[PDB]
């Protein structure tokens, strides 16, 4: 894949960029994200 | 795949550029997520 | 596939440029999303 | 496929640019979305 | 495809340029969306 | 396919730019869309 | 689309089921076929 | 795409299930092709 | 895609099943291919 | 992609599933293929 | 990708299950390939 | 990427399930392949 930005990127809660890769038999969980302002 | 983004991304609560690859018998659960303004 | 983005983009809650692949046997569970102002 | 955006885009709740792909046997669930203002 | 949006684009709830490809003996769900104003 | 936008378009609930492309012995169930003003 | 073949085919030189796809900027050159008997 | 065959298929010189995807900017030559019986 | 092939496949000289994908400022050259019989 | 194959495969000369991909500022070559019988 | 093969193959000369991936600034040449019988 | 071969697979002079990955300013050079019967 190709990806080009240019400028600004906000997170206020979470994941960038995040890269699984070859798994087998396999498990997770992920909570809650919350954003207040 | 090709994308070009130019400008500005904002995100309150969650994932950006999330690349899940090559599973196998895989499991998973998220969670939820909250704006508040 | 091909994209081009000018501007502002903005996402109160939830996923942006997400790309699953190559999964076999899976399952996930994504919770819910809100949005307040 | 080939996309052009100029301008905004708004989201209160949900995904944008989501690409699942190369799937078999496979299962998910996605939450209920929001919006109050 | 071709497509090319010069403007705006507002979305309360939902997704946006969702992508799903080459499945098979796949299942998921979707949830509600609401939209108060 | 080809399209071309100029100007604004809204959505209250609902999803955009969907594309389903290429489903072997598949299912999937989406859920209602409320708008209140 | 749909294609469903039941018997012979024969090709002599040349191509067979090619799929070229999701291009841009792109050039190629194909040379000649000849088939003696 | 979908594509079902059943039989005998016989290629003397050339390409079978060629599959080219996703390219920018992308050059290439193919040679020539003989048979000779 | 999907394709289901039941038989027989006979190449003399070339390739099969070739998968080129995502590339960007990308050359290369084939050569020729002869059969004789 | 989805492929399904029974039965045999015969070549005499070349390549077989050949999978080539993520590639920037490459080049290549390949040679001729004979066959003779 | 997903790929499904029950029988013979057979290969005179040349490459089988090729993958090569996640390359920049690279370059390589190959031979040629006979057969004979 | 997911494969499934059951049965024989016969090769005279070459490579089987090469895998080349992540590189960069790289260069090299495969010689012919010849197969006498």
């Amino acid at each position: 894949g190709f990806f080009s930005f240019i400028g600004e990127a906000f997170q206020g809660a979470g994941d960038m960029w995040r890269a699984y890769t070859d798994m087998k038999e396999a498990g997770w969980k992920d909570g809650d994200k919350y954003f207040h302002a």
